[PDB]
């Protein structure tokens, strides 16, 4: 069973994912994605982590969540202190 695809931004910092395999939060792929101010380009990050899961929406999930691990350009300093804020879940999107 997987996890479900979000994504996590604390600006300052990179953006985290869901590893929908482990259930861990990643950092950035390209270590270079930041905090996003738009619902659209909170939905293109989605599909850009989220490359084969159709995602076509997103919503703000119900709780908040602690995450460590947060990195710095690179994917580099990743501090282990805990931030919590409030995920993006990535939603997939069903084509007629």
């Amino acid at each position: 069973l997987l996890a479900e695809p979000q994504i996590a931004m604390f600006c300052g910092r990179l953006n985290m994912h869901m590893n929908v395999q482990n259930g861990k939060w990643d950092s950035d792929p390209s270590g270079t994605k930041t905090c996003i101010d738009t619902k659209e380009g909170i939905l293109q990050y989605c599909q850009e982590v989220y490359p084969e899961l159709q995602i076509t929406n997103v919503v703000e999930a119900n709780q908040p969540v602690t995450i460590q691990n947060w990195c710095k350009r690179g994917r580099k300093q990743c501090k282990t202190h805990p931030h919590f804020v409030i995920p993006y879940r990535c939603l997939v999107g069903e084509f007629v």
